[PDB]
This record gives structure tokens, C-alpha cells and sequence, in this order.
């Protein structure tokens, strides 16, 4: 029956309640009880608090009114009201005081997950304070989690006025019988009581959650940690910028604060940090997640030498130009981890800090060709079967779908052997032809790489593979030198083919890099253990990234 | 004769000289002569400093290096060096004192402009200080301005080597007949002059620059003031946003630091701010220029409300919602001028500020209808002739070339009576079939809006003008409201359809607005004084965006 799950801003998606700061500051300062309360809700309908929350004046222009009001409801109680007494203090402190309610939000997200339409009604201003980018960023990250969000200061209209709740009913395009609606005010309620639709005064959440779970018969209390925010590619803002005349690149931009690039590996794209994306947006950061030379939107020329290291980093460099950015914070997996390793030796200048999942930096054996040394490891086999042009292209390109779902698997769904490749003549020769899904990742998310692929195919992602030679003789150029500015490296315990012992010379070229690790975490960290990467990530951002 | 000039960065590009700090350090701490400087050359070919100049160590390995020499120099020398002696100390202070010299780039500047294929030739290091972003927002300024940069760590080789000077000349495809070599160390000149190229010993830049001149034949010196820096289409970010499933809007973006919104008026395009982008990316500002609803390559539905301001500022909050941005400052023109400041109006939390050039901020009349209020205005009759769908469109499409080279001119170069339209039957009328071309615009710049026009065509671009009578009653829902966050009004002294004097209430609703006149400048202003909107626009930033 019930379709649709309408939740309040203040007291419901946000806490503390702002309207709660009155009372709690009537103690505070001794004031008669509900004195600041009364002087907020002075005049009703034609008061000024109700302009406030039409959108007829702005809260900036509030503040004075509500000033008058507190010393008129104090003269009329007889008490006078403290030296220091300032509403605009009060507010500012109570507003930036006032969080998402996690809980709340993840209930609304559940249940719109199941196919609800969810919306925020709520009473609220405009703010024009000096400090509203703080109420900003909280509506702006709530905003994306819902269908709908009604400001009354925006439609003119507000609770307890039945005309607002037409108004909802009317944009969710539904009836009343088919609504449940969350406030802590109890005479909001009732006018949507009246309507027919359900509510649920919420005092506590949990109660509320409890309440709610009930009536729409969804878990949504006790429920699992849920996954990260997971952008959708539709509503990401793309960028391209041409680095050289047939070379465009093509990126995924979120957030603001420094700049965070993003660089997937082989065979992924920007959608493999789908996860991280809007995390590290959230953290305070400018997130550009790249498709690499070769993949998705991004060229992908077919000359081999076109992907060597020394030629792909430059391209970066490049791109930082022409977008107008002096530095950026690298962040790369696999093949992109050991391009950052590079861009931090080669061009520190415009590295702010440099941070690789899983990759190692392993510098150049100046007597070791790159050939033997990697015919020295019998994981690394499959490199050797990417070599001659074409045939690894054939295997890859067959069924991209089936590509995709045997590669992305989690530690324990592996139905591949990188060792035995070579061997067996080809990397899927005994793989399913029809691979289960693997808990990772969706049908959805498999057919978005595939569509990524159907336009370049593996000859330009393959050909990273193809330049041995020639960045080996790039890299000994930078034999003598050391990493020097922030360096984060994460290891995953499973994966097995950059296995974590691969990085622990690392410190002797990195004196103080720092670590992360994940347990149970196979080769496709982002994808794996969305969670602990992010929390990795920011928390090494807010410390050696941010400054 | 000459087709290159190559010049050097220290001491030629960049002032002071970073080298010429050693000097200036011993006579401050009373050490011997030339102390530092030995200590900087010791070794030669074989010393630390030449390994940091080819790259081999960076600039954080050399640091230690060169103390231990400072010692060992002051050995030999018997004589102790001061306590808090610090190599970083002294470079740090020296690299970050050390600034662009204006005059000689300009000569640069004029040399390329004039055919010359310009370049760069460093000896410099991988710099991987906590500071090294300073260097590289130097780099990052002058690398666009020259056609080549070569740094000797890059390159593994270092002047006076000659083998780096033939890697110049391939480079720059040019016989040293016919290359102009710019240096400040005698020594660096030599292998140069014997290659037989010509070579400027480089002591005082007017002096160096009278050499130029005269072996160039080219004015370099006293020359009159250039236009700013205007970027070059293809070499921009381009940037792409889905804010509804037919509207996607377009934006080129450049710079880190704030967000600013750059919003051109009619009938334009994000390349109206050519000149501000890089200026106010180089003041610090992260710029994102739009292609506004309607045009160039943002979507340009046919719908007349498509274009109501209630709904084009819609979308530009969904536009900073996609895109993870809490504010941005706005900043329009004309058309776009209007929309900011309703944009402060309805969303005052996510405009961190607000400037508009000529277009003054006017309140709705309660009273009087749009197209009463318009009538009663001789210069607004154009805005008449372009309700009725079609007419417009038809002759602002017949020859593009012809519109905007009819349009886009200086105060003194009008063909154009805004005031005779409706009576003459049209805009061009009586205007020249064949424009001559305006001071302020080239041929390629007009067709540029030319190729961008042909996509839409004017119906979207003059829909703008469609919605009087609801832009009208959505304004009058504000009229109890103020702006009270920061803004900038820049007025225009020549601007015969926006004239200053319809600002001059502005005060009214705008208590702490901060103002800006530009003298003997038309409607098109940045295209006119871009000189002297930079230069108001970034000391309004920084004093009132920043914070
Ligand atoms: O998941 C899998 O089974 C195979 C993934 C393929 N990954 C790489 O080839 N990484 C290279 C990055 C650069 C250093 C060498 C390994
Ligand atoms: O340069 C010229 O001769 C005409 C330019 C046309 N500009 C406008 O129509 N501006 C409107 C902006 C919104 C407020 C009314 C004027
Ligand atoms: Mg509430
Ligand atoms: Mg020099």
C-alpha cells in the first residue's frame, strides 16, 4: 500500500533540532521558560518567523525581528536578558551544531532503495548569513538521497498550512494512503492525518525507525552497513581536455578543496572509483577520477610507444596545464598506482601527494632486463601472453561481458589462473562461459564497462603492458633520487598478484611513507572493500594531503 | 634572418636571480666572498648541484649535499658558519622571492606573436620541498606562453654541455642562424655563440631587450600596453552537466582555488569571458565559464518557459549540485548579470558572492505590467521586436557574420539604433550588409560565435526575452527580501542600453554593495576594458570571495 516516505529536516534528517537551541539556551541563561520560544513564534501567521519561513524576507533579515520579539516577550514577563545576548550568536552556533541524522538517512535511503519515492518537506529560510555554506554543504548532501526536497521558503507555503501538503501530495504523485510522513512536530501531523496519510511523530529515532519499519514492513532498523554513495555516470559532470592534437582525456569531476586525480587500472575506467568519488568529494576535496589513455570517453591511439610511462605521465602533466591546476593529490590502482609512483619521481613539482592501492613502486633492476625479471615470477606469466599484439585483443574482445565478470571477483570467486596463462594458451581457456555475478558488482555496473569497451576495445589498455623496455630505461633515469613528499601506500591481503610483500623495500625510497592495509581484499580494491578505502584514503588526505 | 628566441628563466624570466642569492647571504651574514657561491659549484661536472640539474637527485636530496660543501668550503676558507645557517632557509626565501619579469616575457609575448618560435631553457631541479608549489605555479604561468620549456633535469643534460644545445636546436627545428639565445651567465652563451647563433648577455632587462629589438627588428621595448592573456578554445576544459534529461549545460572551467561562475549575456557565449578566464585563474579562482541555456553546446530547447529565470536559476543549483559544489561565486553579464542577481535573491546560500557588469539589479514593479514598464523605456523597443517567435530569429540567423560583427562594437563604432527597431521594421535595417571589423573583435574571434550559433540558432538565446510576464510575477515574490551577501556592481560609462544611472537605486536593496565604473566602455564589456575588469573583478574577489 504505502509507496512513498516523506521525512522533516530539522528534529527528523538533522540534529540537534535548531528549534530546540531556544529552550536549551532559556537554561542555559536562566531565562523564564519558553520565553525565547514565544518571542520565535510571535504573531503566528503574520509573524515575523512565518515571513522567514515563506521565503518574504531572508534570515539575515530575521534577525532583528526576532530580536525585538525576545526583548518584548521579556518586558511583558518582566526580565531582562543578558549583555552578551545574540540571536545571531545563538543561531550560528546551533545551525553548524546541527548534523545528519544517519540513522534517518539511511532508513530513507532503504527505503527508497525498495522502490519508494522518498522527499523532505520541510520549514525552512533562506539563509544569507555569513556563514551559510555550512547549511550548504549539509542540504547539498542530502539533496542528491532524495526524490524531492520541498523548502517552504521556496514554495511560498508552509507546515501546518494543508495547501503544502497538497502540494506534496501533488509532486509525489501520490495519494495520501500511499504516504507516510516523519516530523517531531505534532501539529504538523495532523493536517497530513486529516489528508488520510500516515505518520509517525518522531521523538527518538529509534522509536521512530521501529515505527516506521512497521508500517511499511522493511528492515530498516538493525540493517547491515550499508555500501558507499555509488555515483551515477548520467549525472556526473564530464570534462575532456585535448593534451596533444589526437589526444583527449576524459574525467569525472565532484567536490571542491584540493585536487584529488584519480587513476584506475587495467582493465577499469573512472567508474571503478565509483565508489570513492563522491566520498572524497564529501571529505572536502575536488575529485577528478580519469579514464586513462586507452579507455572510455579518453583516446586511445593504437601505437604501442603511445603508452609508454614517460609519454603517459607527460600527458598528465599536461592535463593538470591545461585545466589551470599548479598541483593535484595522486591517487592510482594498479597500473595507475604505478604511474603516480612515476609522476611523484618525475614531476614532484606537481604532485601535492601520492597514493597507490596495491601497487608497489619497485624501482628499475639496472642490470635485470624488465623481460627476465618478470619471467622471474610465475604470477606474472599473463604479462608475458599480452606482448604480441592482437592475440590477448582477441581473447578480451569475444565476449566483453564474459570478460568482465571473470575478472571482477572478489578473493574466494576467482575462476582465473594468471600463473598458469601462457601455458594454457590463453587467459580464460578454462574459465565458465557464462561467469556467476560476482558479489562485488551488478549486472548494471558489468554492462557499463562493457559499453566502455565496445568503443576502443583492449588494443590501447593492452598496450600499457607493451612498453617494458623502453620504461624500464625511463625509469633508471631516476635510480639516484627518493620520494620525498606524502606517500601513502595500500596493501590488499589477497590479491595475488600484487601481493603485499612486493612493497616492503618501498620505505627505503620512501622514507616516510606511510601505510594502510585491508583484510580479505582481493586485486579490485575499490570495488572489494569500498568502505575501507575511503576511510584510508580521507584520513591520510586530511593529514598529509590537506596541510 | 632570426625565426627563435630562447630564453633562459633565472635571471632572464624570472627576477631575482635564485643563483645571485648565495652573494647576497654571505655579504648579509658577513662570510667571506663567494663562500656560498663555491659551495654551490663544488665538484663541477661531478658535483652535487650538476647531478641535481640533470635530474639525477632532486632538490631535497641536494639540500644536505650542499651544506656539507658549505662546511667544507668554510674549512679551507677558516671560518665558522651562524648557528641557524639553514640551506633550506635561504633557497626557500630566495625561490619564492623570486617572480616573472613582466617586460621581459611581454617581449616573449610579442617575438611569438609576431611568427617567432619562442622557448625555454633552464637549468633546473626536480623540486619536491613542502613548498615546491610556488615553483610550480611559476612554471605552470609562463609554460603556456612558450612554445617549448626545456629544464635540464628533465632533459639529463645541463648548459653550457653543448650536446643540450644541439638537443635546442632539433628541438626547435631551426639552424643556430637563425636563433636568438637569452642568458645571464657569459659561460652559457658561449656554446651557443659558437653554433653560431645570436646571444644576449643579459645584465638589466632594458638593456637586454634594446639588444633583442634591434637584432629582431621587432618594437619589444616601450612597447604599448597588451591585452591580457585570452585562451585558445581547443586548449580548454570542457565540461558537460546533465541537470535535466533534455538540458545539458556546457562550461569550460580553469584555475584551482574558490569557485567562479562566469554567466555571458545575449546573444554570447562562455568565450565572452576570454580574457577574465585566465586572469582570474591566475589570481586563484577555479573559473567555470558557461555556455548559458541556449547556447553553443548547451542544450537549446525550443519551449519558451524552458528559459524562464525561475527555471534557468533552477538550473544552475542543480548544475552546482552535480557538479558537488556548495557555492560558487556568480558573476554574469547582460543577461547573465540579471540571472545572478536572482540567483542571490532565491539561493543565497549557494552564491558565495555576487557581481554583475552593467546589468544593475531592478526590483519588479507590484504595479506596473513588464511590457508597460519596457514601453515606457526608447532604447528597450529592441526588446519588443523580439517577442513575437520567428521574426527575430530570422534576421539575426540570415548571416551570422554579419550579427555579430554588427553587435560587437566599441562605444564609437555603433551601426545599431536600439531605440528605431520596432519602427524600422528590424535590427540591421539600416546597417551595413558587410560590417567593417570592430577594434575590439578579429575575424576569428567573430566566427567563432559564428560556428557556435549555427548549432541552435537564436530561438533559445532570444527566448530569454519570452518570459517578461513570468519572470515578472516569480521577482515579485522577493520583493520583501534584500541581498546581503557580498556584491559587486560594475557599470558602464558608454553603455547606451544598460546606462549606469538605472544602478544608482541599487543601494536600496543591497546596503554594503560595492561598486565599479569603467570609463569610455560600451555594452560589451569584457571584450572592451578587459584590462580593467580583471583588475576590478579580482580586487572584489579577493576582498570579498576569498574571506
Ligand atoms: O586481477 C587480475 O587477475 C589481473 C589484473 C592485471 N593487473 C596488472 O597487470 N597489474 C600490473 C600493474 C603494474 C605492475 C605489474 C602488474
Ligand atoms: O548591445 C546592444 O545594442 C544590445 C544588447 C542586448 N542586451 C539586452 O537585451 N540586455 C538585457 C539584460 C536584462 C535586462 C534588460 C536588458
Ligand atoms: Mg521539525
Ligand atoms: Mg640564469
Amino acid at each position: 500500500t504505502l509507496r512513498a516516505a516523506v521525512f522533516d529536516l530539522d528534529g527528523v534528517l538533522a540534529l540537534p533540532a535548531v528549534f530546540g537551541v531556544l529552550g536549551r539556551t532559556e537554561e542555559a541563561l536562566a531565562l523564564p521558560r519558553g520565553l525565547l520560544n514565544d518571542a520565535f513564534q510571535k504573531g503566528g501567521p503574520e509573524g515575523a518567523t512565518t515571513r522567514l519561513m515563506k521565503g518574504e524576507i531572508t534570515l539575515s533579515q530575521w534577525i532583528p525581528l526576532m530580536e525585538e520579539n525576545c526583548r518584548k516577550c521579556s518586558e511583558t514577563a518582566k526580565v531582562c536578558l543578558p549583555k552578551n545576548f545574540s540571536i545571531k550568536e545563538i543561531f550560528d552556533k546551533a545551525i553548524s551544531a546541527r548534523k545528519i541524522n544517519r540513522p534517518m538517512l539511511q532508513a530513507a535511503l532503504m527505503l527508497r532503495k525498495k522502490g519508494f519515492t522518498t522527499a523532505i518537506l520541510t520549514n525552512t529560510w533562506l539563509d544569507d548569513r555569513a556563514e551559510r555554506d555550512g547549511l550548504a554543504q549539509l542540504m547539498c548532501e542530502l539533496k542528491m538521497h532524495f526524490d524531492f526536497l520541498i523548502e517552504s521558503c521556496q514554495v511560498g507555503m508552509v507546515k501546518p498550512e494543508p495547501q503544502i501538503y497538497k502540494f506534496l501530495l501533488d509532486t509525489l504523485k501520490a495519494s495520501p494512503s500511499e504516504v507516510v510522513f516523519l516530523d517531531d512536530i505534532g501539529a504538523n501531523l495532523k493536517p497530513a492525518r486529516d489528508l488520510g496519510m500516515v505518520t509517525i511523530l518522531v521523538q527518538d529515532t529509534d522509536t521512530a525507525l521501529k515505527e516506521l519499519e512497521k508500517v511499511t514492513g522493511i528492515q530498516l532498523l538493525n540493517t547491515p552497513a550499508p555500501l558507499p554513495t555509488s555515483c551515477n555516470p548520467s549525472d556526473m559532470s564530464h570534462g575532456y581536455v585535448t593534451v596533444k592534437p589526437r589526444v583527449r582525456l576524459h574525467f569525472v569531476e565532484l567536490g571542491s578543496g584540493p585536487a584529488v586525480c584519480l587513476c584506475h587500472g587495467f582493465p577499469e575506467s573512472w567508474y571503478s572509483w565509483r565508489y570513492q568519488i563522491p566520498a572524497l568529494a564529501q571529505a572536502g576535496y575536488r575529485v577528478l577520477a580519469m579514464d586513462m589513455k586507452g579507455y572510455g570517453e579518453s583516446s586511445a591511439p593504437p601505437e604501442i610507444e603511445e603508452y609508454c610511462m614517460e609519454v603517459l605521465c607527460k600527458e598528465m602533466v599536461t592535463f593538470l596545464d591545461k585545466l589551470g591546476l599548479s598541483q593535484a593529490v595522486f591517487i592510482g590502482h594498479d597500473w595507475g598506482g604505478m604511474l603516480v609512483w612515476y609522476m611523484a619521481l618525475f614531476y614532484p613539482e606537481r604532485v601535492r601527494a601520492v597514493a597507490s592501492l596495491n601497487t608497489p613502486f619497485i624501482p628499475a633492476n639496472p642490470n635485470m632486463s624488465p623481460l627476465e625479471s618478470i619471467k622471474a615470477n610465475p604470477v606474472f606469466d599473463y604479462q608475458l601472453y599480452f606482448q604480441e599484439p592482437g592475440v590477448a585483443e582477441a581473447e578480451l574482445e569475444q565476449n566483453l561481458s564474459r570478460t568482465f565478470k571473470s575478472l571482477f571477483r572478489a578473493s574466494d570467486e576467482s575462476v582465473l589462473s594468471m600463473h598458469k596463462v601462457c601455458e594454457a594458451g590463453g587467459l580464460f581457456v578454462n574459465s565458465p562461459e557464462e561467469p556467476s555475478l560476482s558479489r562485488m558488482v551488478t549486472e548494471e555496473e558489468i554492462q557499463f564497462y562493457v559499453q566502455q569497451f565496445k568503443k576502443s576495445g583492449f588494443r590501447g589498455p593492452l598496450n600499457w603492458y607493451r612498453n617494458m623496455e623502453r620504461n624500464w630505461k625511463w625509469a633508471c633515469k631516476s635510480l639516484g633520487r627518493k620520494i620525498l613528499i606524502p606517500a601513502l601506500m595500500v596493501t590488499a591481503e589477497k590479491d595475488f598478484v600484487l601481493v603485499p610483500q612486493m612493497s616492503q623495500h618501498m620505505e627505503d625510497w620512501i622514507p616516510h611513507l606511510k601505510r594502510g592495509h585491508i583484510e580479505d581484499c582481493g586485486h579490485w580494491t575499490q570495488m572489494d572493500k569500498p568502505t575501507e578505502v575511503n576511510q584510508i584514503l580521507i584520513k591520510w588526505l586530511d593529514s598529509d594531503a590537506r596541510n
